[PDB]
């Protein structure tokens, strides 16, 4: 072995408040795969024994030794996760006494190449030869450290355009809030009305064409909204004894998505039915059965009261308090939703076994095949989804696999269970081939009960919709257009009134699908941390065409319901539920901290928040979060409808708990470190 | 973000051909988890505002910035895989003008910690403060760069012992080969006879006690030899129409393992039946059925001829030519073995479906449950095995998971399929509760045929045994005791004669279990490359107690045949075959190159052999290897016994092909880079 001396030092960003800009040599579309070839081409561009000195193996270039660059500059940032390097660019420096004049070469690679440990996705290489080099390297790093400038340089097609862009960039670098009634809605409408034509024509016309990306994301959204829509329709049919069918769920989802895409601010939010909504509909069905009330009328009245409360919240600008919402409560809610998905799948398979395996109406074969198909669908979907994080696959391959993991698994296992195992008939969701509910035919006592239930549902809707909207409107997503929280809530209430009046299932912003929609509609910079791909969004196109097309396709899918879309057996839908439950915990810090018990704290990155905070306080915070999650499960997953209807109240209550009690029992600094 | 300047430079290993050795301060068993605490303790040991200067965030220690060490020295090596850093230690340097005298502090951490990207397993931190620092840091790095010296320092218990060890280490650092008949056997016997008592007492007595490690590895070996032994016994019973039972396979494996452990050199090699051996036994059964020859007599004669040829090879010292063996041929053979395992599992499940699902004697339920159990066993075993590579799990946790993955999966799914699904009876391996074969009652023509078949089997045995022995005797394993190839081959021939005379299935060195046995019986230094744990063996204990105990336990397991060990259904054994097939390709470079078509070449480390070699030549080599593998599969996996009996010949032929033809069509430099 050979000893290596690594020296790290800061460099102040150049303060612009040039000759080498024009004298720089630009290489575009470099197809070389190795560092040696790229550097040889870059050096030849100047006009060789000069490439050898660039690395540590200076003096013994023939013998096989460690081949590492000597002087490099990169962008670095500090975060709770650790030290994140800017791996999209690299600046190599070489001070050669033989040379007489400074030389600068900027090379843009066709594909991101792995130039080092923290430079796994380098696309720009800035080689600076000097006869100092420090000043030129610093100024070029300062110019290249901008996230948008790198994308602008990527968009350039010619060397002259590259130099002009560089010159242009250098020159350029040189309480009581709720008192106003309806202020938030008016502000959101004013913000998002002028930008509306652009939403339709962002990528259709202009310098950048997004037709292919728009089509691909439209297909993604259509599939990822239809398949969960079918699963939720089947679940509701099982829960409501056929009151809400799969056809009703599909129609409601299509209408709601179309209305939201057409007439909402922040169109990137996707409306879909959720597991807690199914649980609450089950609560309504149980109450109606107990009190002999018509399901349709009671459901319509509950939806009407929920929409009324949501409109009251929107008009009074309550959404602002959602700024106090922290990540811990969000992750607790997400884990509860995943647990509800898992329990729905388990209940479905248990019912299948009870009806078929135990003969409580060849049933054993059907039950075993159902279990096998559900587990296999889950496994295949999870594997195809996790292939997205592989840093060695082509970007196209690992974005198609992410895009078409669940659809591929569903199709493959539907074929397996309907053609490979056609001799074993199994369960399929009901389909009997939209009348307004008789709201007037209901007692006043039932109206008051619906009022209370709608209040609880409105709290649930407020929390969920604002959570997903905040996720979509995160600062790291780089959304130029303004936010629309109150107008979005009002439109959600309106469309929910419309859906409830016709008995269609309720819908709100979908947590798993909205960030996925944003990512599919965004340009990202690949980052490799611990051997996994992480995406840094640079530009989101922010168009309504994708959501509108997805909604229209989902609506048109009603014609494929009888003959197609029914060969998908119920166990495939349960596997879809399981896949959603597992894949909704990708960035869950609560799950990470829970697993930390089985992991090694010292194993985490030196500057990781886990290693920074004492393990005792981390465990205390995890225990408090787990206690909150257990209490949420206890109320919101019991057999008692009267106590299953209360879980929105405790969802509201956790926010005051996190805001008040936890800082009193846990130090504020540690909570700030963990949450951020 | 803040620009970072990384400077890399060589440092010549100190040439010893001291005061600071004695003046150094030693800290032992440091339980601190963060770098700040560890260094604060080290600085306090001298006797604070000095810890801040050690990192790049000098001048702004309060504001949250990137917290990286400034000057660090570590051990680095170059390999075809890439640049491998010595992560087991770090040297931190600080030149402070305030200080008046040099200071050195050596801290040993209780557990390995992550101190950076390439310092993921740091156990020794050497901090050098200077008022130069370069000389002291270089000499300490040179002393610590030794792999065995780090283990010796770990073994020390007191500061005085640590200093004495440091001082002692510093002082210390200051053709025609086959003509002799039987020379190899005599040399091996002379080499490995004096060391024989030590083999029994390596860890039992002395400074280091290995009782716990010996017990754990004995349990691992017992389970990993019994379960595949049962699977192979069932496969042979299916193939040979009950001629070779599971009881016979267990007895033969136990006797052979005991004999090999007792009276062989290099006892770390594990003898077990293999898939090609099962295929060849099937060939023998088919030939006997075709020619109406007694299976036992023909099998015994074939084994006798195979042993005679193996003894001839051992006495004439042919094993030496195995040095010409390359990694490409080894990996082709391993992939062929895995494919044979997969086809055996597929044939078993196809037969189960044909008998039960199609009723060609509730069968559909049994077939579907068989498929589900096999797939689930494969999945669980693979997951528990792959958890071994997680860099965040505790070393004990991942070591146990690797040790008890297959046994845990087998037990869990046997319980599931025998208790959870007890209503669905399914296939179980035959067991009817050891007579010498009537060799004298066989025709001369059958004797000549058995001679030819035994010649082919002897070539197969030579290749397989020498391959596994070379894997066990790899230089990187650090085996102090000498190698024994010819004596091992002679003993293998003797025990094979003994086994064949009684009709027991043949056995030779097991490729998947011998390296695993070595690893379980070895101390390793953890390395994290691309987020995966890689082990560097420092010391292998090299004892026969583990293999002897495993063989004795396997033999004693015959008493657990009737009531235990039969609830394991055949699909569990097929899942075991699949698990072995998938887990035998961990380091397979042929599989890596085949998958490279779907991967990105530029995403590999800069110094990886994949990027160094042009992709065209990599693809040509992969295509040639795949063609050889396809020919091997075609000959050794067809329905014709006369052509299924020839695959050992082409296994032999592939070595001349690799040695002669490939260098002619592929450049020698690229082949050397890829193979090494």
């Amino acid at each position: 072995c050979v000893l290596l001396h690594t020296s790290r030092k800061y460099l102040k960003l150049k303060n612009f408040k040039d000759g080498f800009l024009a004298q720089a040599s630009i290489v575009l579309n470099e197809t070389a795969t190795s560092l040696d070839n790229v550097l040889r081409t870059m050096l030849r561009r100047f006009a060789d024994l000069l490439m050898a000195m660039l690395f540590t193996d200076a003096g013994a270039p023939m013998r096989g030794k460690v081949h590492l660059l000597s002087d490099t500059i990169q962008g670095v940032t500090a975060t709770v996760t650790g030290v994140r390097y800017q791996q999209s660019w690299l600046c190599i420096i070489c001070t050669m006494k033989a040379l007489q004049k400074r030389h600068v070469c900027i090379s843009r690679l066709v594909r991101p190449q792995n130039w080092g440990e923290n430079s796994c996705e380098v696309r720009f290489v800035i080689l600076v030869l000097a006869p100092t080099a420090m000043e030129v390297a610093r100024t070029f790093a300062t110019m290249f450290s901008d996230i948008a400038f790198r994308q602008k340089l990527l968009e350039t097609r010619t060397e002259e355009e590259f130099k002009e862009a560089l010159v242009h960039q250098r020159q350029l670098l040189t309480c009581k809030d709720f008192v106003p009634f309806g202020k938030g809605i008016r502000e959101d409408i004013a913000r998002r009305f002028p930008l509306y034509p652009l939403d339709f024509t962002d990528g259709i016309i202009g310098k950048n064409k997004a037709v292919g990306k728009y089509i691909t994301t439209t297909l993604f959204l259509y599939f990822a909204c239809l398949l969960p829509t079918i699963a939720f329709g089947s679940l509701n049919d099982e829960n409501t004894d056929g009151a809400i069918d799969v056809q009703k769920t599909i129609a409601g989802q299509s209408i709601g998505g179309l209305l939201y895409a057409l007439f909402s601010g922040q169109p990137l939010v996707i409306l879909l039915t959720t597991a807690p909504l199914a649980l609450y509909i089950q609560v309504i069905r149980v109450i109606c059965d107990d009190y002999d009330l018509d399901f349709n009328s009671f459901y319509a009245w509950t939806g009407l009261w929920n929409s009324f409360f949501l409109a009251l919240y929107a008009f009074f600008n309550l959404s602002l308090v959602m700024s106090l919402f922290k990540r811990s409560t969000e992750e607790i809610i997400a884990l509860f939703i995943s647990i509800t998905f898992v329990l729905d799948a388990v209940k479905g398979t248990v019912k299948i076994f009870w009806k078929y395996y135990y003969g409580h109406y060849s049933g054993q074969a059907t039950a075993v095949l159902s279990l096998l198909i559900m587990l296999g669908t889950l496994w295949l979907g999870y594997t195809l989804y996790q292939f997205k994080k592989s840093p060695y696959l082509h970007p196209c391959v690992r974005e198609i696999l992410s895009d078409c993991a669940l659809p591929i698994a569903v199709l493959a296992f539907s074929l397996i269970s309907s053609h490979g195992f056609r001799e074993i008939e199994m369960s399929k969701f009901r389909y009997n081939p939209f009348a307004m509910a008789q709201i007037q035919s209901l007692s006043l006592r039932a109206v008051s009960g619906a009022m209370g239930l709608g209040f609880l549902l409105s709290m649930l809707f407020f929390i969920e919709q604002n959570l997903v909207a905040a996720l979509v409107n995160a600062p790291e997503n780089r959304l130029v257009k303004g936010t629309a929280y109150h107008w979005d809530l009002l439109l959600l209430a309106i469309i929910n009134t419309g859906l409830s009046l016709f008995g269609l299932p309720w819908i709100h912003a979908a947590y798993p699908h909205s960030p996925l929609h944003v990512r599919a509609l965004a340009l990202v910079e690949e980052r490799v941390e611990n051997g996994h791909i992480y995406d840094t969004i640079v530009n989101v196109k922010e168009t309504r065409l994708t959501s509108l097309g997805a909604s229209v396709l989902v609506g048109l899918s009603l014609l494929l319901l009888p003959v197609p879309l029914q060969w998908i057996p119920k166990p495939v839908l349960y596997g879809l539920f399981l896949y959603i439950a597992l894949t909704s915990l990708d960035g869950n810090q609560l799950v990470q901290r829970v697993a930390l018990l089985l992991k090694e704290q010292t194993a985490y990155p030196p500057t990781h928040y886990i290693r920074r905070v004492p393990q005792r306080k981390i465990h205390y915070f995890t225990g408090l979060q787990v206690l909150q999650l257990l209490l949420l499960c206890a109320f919101g997953m019991s057999s008692l409808p009267y106590m299953k209807m209360i879980f929105p109240l405790i969802m509201i209550a956790m926010i005051p708990i996190r805001y008040i009690l936890l800082p009193r029992i846990i130090e504020a600094k540690y909570l700030d470190v963990m949450d951020a």
